[PDB]
C-alpha cells in the first residue's frame, strides 16, 4: 500500500520549506514531494528551458565559459534570514577541477534565480583564491556545496570533491557571500585527489555534535561509492571518526592519485553496495549509494538520510532514496535498511524479535561489490547462530545491543516496510566502534 513515485536527480540536496521538501542536485535538476516517498521531478537538465534559471547560458555565462562546461554539477539551496532561497551553484570541466562556484537568489524556492556573481575558481593557471598558485594537492576543486547555519545561527559552506580535499567557509547571513580574507577556507580532511566529495553537515540538538557526512569512491557503478560520517562539538571541526581517527589526517599518499587503500580506514561507513536479494527470494539492493543530503525534523526529532543511488542489473540509473537515521547509544546515526515509508520507532516486543534473519555487513572498505546476505537467527536464550554467531539484547523500547563474532554493535530493533516484497519485516540496523554498519532484515 506504501506508494512511491521515483525522480531523478544526482546529488540531491535537501531543502524544507513550508511543508514541501526539494531535492536540488546536478545539471539544474530538481524534485518535489510532500511526504517524502512520493516525488515529482520539477527540472532534469541545463538549457534555455530550465524555469530554475531562465536563459540560463546568459545568466551564468562566466561561468560556463570558465569551467568549460555545458552543465552545473551538484547545487545547495539555502533559505537566508531575508526569507530568500540562496543557490549555490557550481560548474567543472570535468577532466581537472577547472570549475567556478557562484551564487544565485530567487524570491520563490521554484526560480527565478538572478545571478549574483562567482566567488571561488580552482583550476587556474597562477595565483589561487588563497594568494597562492593553484596546486590540486593541497587545494580544493570548488564544487559540492553545502551551506547551513550552525546551532548558534552563524552561517558557513563545506565544499570540496577530491583534490585537495574538504573545506569550509564563514559565510555572510546578509549577502550569501564567504565573509572576506578566508581563501579557500579552513581544510577539514583531504589531500592528494582522494576520493572524497560532497560534504554535508547536520547538527543534532540531542546528540550536541555536528555531523560531517562524505562521499567515498567513485560514483559510478564501479566505483564503489559509499556513504560516511564523522563528528565534531564544532561546525569547522576537528571531526573525528567513531575510532577517534582525526579526518583531518585523512589523505592519499604524495605523488599518487585516487589512493583508496590510504583513506578505507577513516571514517563511519553508514551504508555502500548490498542487495538482499537471494536465489529464492527478491529483495532490495543498491549499488554506489552517495551524494547525500541529510534532514533534521524538530517538530519530531527524527532524522533522514537523501541521496541517489544506482541499482544492481540498472547500469547507470539512477533515482533519489531517503532512509530514516537513528542515533546509537553512542551518538552515531545508523541508517533504517529499507527506504523510508512512514515508519517510526515503536516499542518492540522480544517474540517479534526472534527467528532467522538476513544479514548485510557493510564494512568498512570502498569496494565495488555487492555486498550479499548470510543467514543468522537470534534465538529466544540471547545467543546468535547459523552463518555468525553472538548474542543479541534489547534495551529500552527499541534499542539493539548486538554481538557479532566477537564485535560489539549498537543501534535499534525496526519494523518497516520492503517495498520490493511488499510485506512488513522486522529489522536491525547496528554500528560498531570500528564505524561498521550492519543490517538485519527477518525472514
Ligand atoms: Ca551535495
Ligand atoms: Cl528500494
Amino acid at each position: 500500500k506504501p506508494i512511491f513515485k521515483e525522480v531523478s536527480v544526482h546529488d540531491p540536496s535537501i531543502i524544507e520549506t513550508n511543508g514541501t521538501f526539494y531535492v536540488f542536485g546536478s545539471h539544474l535538476a530538481s524534485a518535489k514531494s510532500n511526504d517524502l516517498m512520493q516525488w515529482q521531478q520539477l527540472t532534469t537538465s541545463v538549457s534555455n528551458d530550465n524555469p530554475l534559471i531562465p536563459n540560463v547560458y546568459e545568466e551564468l555565462k562566466e561561468t560556463f565559459e570558465w569551467a568549460q562546461s555545458d552543465t552545473l554539477w551538484a547545487a545547495d539551496v539555502t533559505q537566508l534570514a531575508d526569507g530568500k532561497y540562496y543557490m549555490y551553484y557550481n560548474a567543472c570541466r570535468g577532466d581537472s577541477p577547472r570549475s567556478a562556484m557562484g551564487v544565485a537568489v530567487a524570491d520563490n524556492i521554484e526560480g527565478p534565480y538572478k545571478n549574483k556573481g562567482i566567488f571561488l575558481k580552482s583550476g587556474m593557471e597562477g595565483t589561487s583564491s588563497d594568494g597562492t598558485p593553484y596546486d590540486a594537492t593541497k587545494h580544493p576543486n570548488v564544487v559540492d556545496p553545502h551551506t547551513f547555519f550552525d546551532k548558534d545561527g552563524k552561517l558557513w559552506m563545506v565544499y570540496g570533491s577530491y583534490s585537495g580535499g574538504i573545506f569550509i567557509l564563514e559565510m555572510n547571513p546578509k549577502t550569501g557571500f564567504p565573509l572576506p580574507g578566508q581563501g579557500y577556507g579552513k581544510k577539514l580532511l583531504g589531500g592528494n585527489h582522494s576520493r572524497i566529495e560532497g560534504p554535508y553537515v547536520l547538527y543534532n540538538p540531542d546528540t550536541q555534535y555536528y555531523y560531517l557526512y562524505l562521499s567515498y569512491g567513485g560514483l559510478d557503478a564501479t566505483g564503489g561509492y559509499n556513504i560516511r560520517v564523522a563528528r565534531s562539538k564544532k561546525p569547522d571541526g576537528p571531526y573525528y571518526d567513531a575510532e577517534g581517527n582525526p579526518m583531518l589526517d585523512v589523505r592519499g599518499k604524495g605523488g599518487t592519485f585516487f589512493d583508496d587503500r590510504s583513506i578505507e580506514p577513516y571514517g563511519v561507513k553508514l551504508m555502500g553496495s548490498y542487495t538482499f536479494e537471494t536465489e529464492n527470494e527478491k529483495g532490495t539492493g543498491y549499488v554506489s549509494p552517495g551524494a547525500n543530503s541529510a534532514y533534521y525534523d524538530e517538530k519530531t526529532g527524527r532524522s533522514y538520510l537523501i541521496f541517489h543511488t544506482r541499482f544492481p542489473g540498472r547500469g547507470e540509473e539512477h533515482e533519489v532514496r531517503v532512509h530514516q537515521l537513528f542515533m546509537n547509544k553512542d551518538g552515531w546515526p545508523v541508517a533504517a535498511p529499507y527506504r523510508y515509508a512512514g515508519e517510526t520507532l515503536k516499542e518492540v516486543k522480544q517474540k517479534d524479535i526472534t527467528g532467522t534473519y538476513k544479514l548485510i555487513q557493510h564494512g568498512k572498505d570502498i569496494s565495488a561489490d555487492i555486498k550479499q546476505t548470510i543467514n543468522i537467527q537470534l534465538n529466544k536464550n540471547h545467543t546468535i547462530s547459523g552463518e555468525m554467531t553472538g548474542t543479541w539484547r534489547k534495551t529500552g523500547k527499541n534499542t539493539a545491543d548486538i554481538t557479532l563474532a566477537g564485535k560489539k554493535y549498537n543501534g535499534v530493533f525496526l519494523r518497516q516496510w520492503d517495498s520490493v516484497r511488499e510485506k512488513n519485516v522486522m529489522t536491525f540496523s547496528v554500528l560498531n566502534t570500528s564505524g561498521e554498519a550492519v543490517w538485519g532484515s527477518k525472514l
